[PDB]
């Protein structure tokens, strides 16, 4: 039961120190990551309303210039489809994705949700090598089928992650009733300390990320240094309220999270839920050693990885 959050920075909100920082509101920095950009838009007309600072460098156009242009104008052969794929009330993890050309090399890979009525558009660059197939989910649902009991199932799913990914950390961290967690299996890097068998207290988790992370199943630091980028205007004009950005894996992280990432020398973190009868039961949690952007069809694998995960745990534990 997560305590209610307090008004954001740009709000005028309090520091967050750590004897708050359960209620920071994590869900609406109104900032992201600055390896990508972000627009938000009318969820009928299409009309943009907030751009991130840093939308001219991968877009090719100022912010200035595209607010208030419609979608229907600037996406004409995806707009409709993405009208399609998001109609109003539909659930704020279901996304639309497509792959865009880009004055640079690579693509522009687009992710798109709704929340309430406004959408919410992220653009990252993408290398065309940089598809990843069906099979890589496939061909690895066999070794975690085969797992002969839990443990075994956590340590074969650690060690597909590692092998799909390259990250140099991969634990699978399960949470004990009272919210404290403990690394329960781990593949990791030749020579890196292990965390292995290791507890932790609950507040490194805060509680209004367990319930974040209930909902929304993928979140990263792309660059434990690099600074976010504000998104202008910072409220959403059509309710003078902050922007929920939960469902944007270019949210910006916590800074308090940041430092911590930062404490223990990981250079970018990705994780993903393991939700067992609608509850958090545990996160593939993963580090590497220096920046990494992993490509959006490697995260969306690896997001079906924990649903399946999932299932496979609530199969064993009724047994
Ligand atoms: C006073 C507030 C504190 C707190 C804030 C905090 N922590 C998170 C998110 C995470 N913390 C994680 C914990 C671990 N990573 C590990 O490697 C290990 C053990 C080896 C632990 C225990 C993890 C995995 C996350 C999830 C995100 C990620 O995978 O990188 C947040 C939310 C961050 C966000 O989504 O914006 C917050 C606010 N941590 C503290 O220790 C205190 C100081």
């Amino acid at each position: 039961d997560p305590l209610p959050f307090f008004p954001p920075l740009y709000l005028g909100g309090p520091e967050i120190t750590t004897e708050n920082c359960e209620r920071e509101p994590i869900h609406i920095p109104g900032s992201i990551q600055p390896h990508g950009a972000l627009l938000t838009a009318d969820g009928h007309s299409g009309e943009v309303l907030q751009m991130s600072l840093n939308a001219a460098t991968f877009l090719g156009q100022e912010p200035t210039v595209l607010r208030g242009q419609t979608l229907a104008a600037l996406l004409p052969e995806q707009w409709p489809a993405l009208q399609a794929a998001l109609p109003p009330g539909c659930p704020d993890a279901l996304q639309y994705r497509a792959t865009l050309d880009w004055p640079a090399a690579g693509h522009l890979s687009l992710t798109v949700h709704r929340v309430g009525e406004l959408l919410i558009l992220e653009f990252e660059p993408t290398e065309a090598w940089d598809s990843t197939g069906p099979h890589a989910l496939r061909n690895a649902m066999f070794a975690l089928e085969s797992a002969p009991n839990l443990r075994a199932l956590a340590e074969v799913a650690t060690q597909t992650v590692r092998e799909l990914t390259g990250f140099d950390r991969v634990m699978l961290y399960k949470f004990a009733p009272d919210a404290t967690g403990e690394v329960i299996a781990e593949a990791r890097r030749e020579g890196l300390h292990a965390f292995l068998g290791h507890r932790f207290p609950a507040s490194d988790i805060p509680a209004q990320a367990r319930a974040l992370y209930t909902r929304h199943l993928l979140r990263l630091t792309a660059d434990t240094r690099a600074a976010a980028v504000p998104l202008d205007p910072v409220l959403n004009p059509q309710t003078n309220a902050p922007t929920p950005l939960g469902g944007a894996v270019l949210r910006a992280t916590s800074p308090m999270h940041m430092q911590y990432l930062r404490n223990m020398g990981v250079g970018s973190s990705l994780s993903v839920s393991v939700v067992v009868g609608g509850q958090l039961w545990g996160l593939i949690a993963c580090h590497h050693q220096t920046p990494y952007v992993l490509p959006p069809d490697l995260r969306t694998t690896l997001e079906s990885l924990g649903r399946l995960l999932s299932l496979q745990v609530q199969v064993k534990e009724a047994h």
